[PDB]
């Protein structure tokens, strides 16, 4: 029916503020860490809550040059926020549906823990390779692994 993938990282940063500029800066923060990843990132409708539309564009070299992504609905108080795409490159009406949700929490043990889960969706006639999602995952942690270097990059700073 559908493939459900879980991955779990941690960061020193604080949930709190790399939820502000995860979600807050999201938009921004996800290209001006990962530029490689998505030209740029424009809003459709919303503001960040639920149903909101969000347009990603992809630099040259890439299978599809944009993909429409939708957010299911995000918990500031859960630091939660999940996502789903409907219409993207190669993925049709359902053959290729990705949902991915995001979880932010803090702890004094080891910083903050990020917890991201990948789900795919296929119509049924097309399957998905396990090798397909190997490569996703590795791209999700390019995305965190950007973000923590922009914390540190604040060090860079002169003040």
């Amino acid at each position: 029916g559908v493939f459900n993938y879980e991955t779990e990282t941690t960061s020193v940063i604080p949930a709190a503020r790399l939820f502000k500029a995860f979600i807050l800066d999201g938009d921004n923060l996800f290209p001006k860490v990962a530029p490689q990843a998505i030209s740029s990132v424009e809003n459709i409708e919303g503001n960040g809550g639920p149903g909101t539309i969000k347009k990603i564009s992809f630099p040259e070299g890439f299978p599809f040059k944009y993909v429409k992504d939708r957010v299911d609905e995000v918990d500031h108080t859960n630091f939660k926020y999940n996502y789903s795409v409907i219409e993207g490159g190669p993925i049709g009406d359902t053959l290729e549906k990705i949902s991915n949700e995001i979880k932010i929490v803090a702890t004094p043990d080891g910083g903050s823990i990020l917890k991201i889960s990948n789900k795919y969706h296929t119509k049924g006639d097309h399957e998905v390779k396990a090798e397909q999602v190997k490569a996703s995952k590795e791209m999700g942690e390019t995305l965190l692994r950007a973000v923590e270097s922009y914390l540190l990059a604040h060090s860079d700073a002169y003040n």
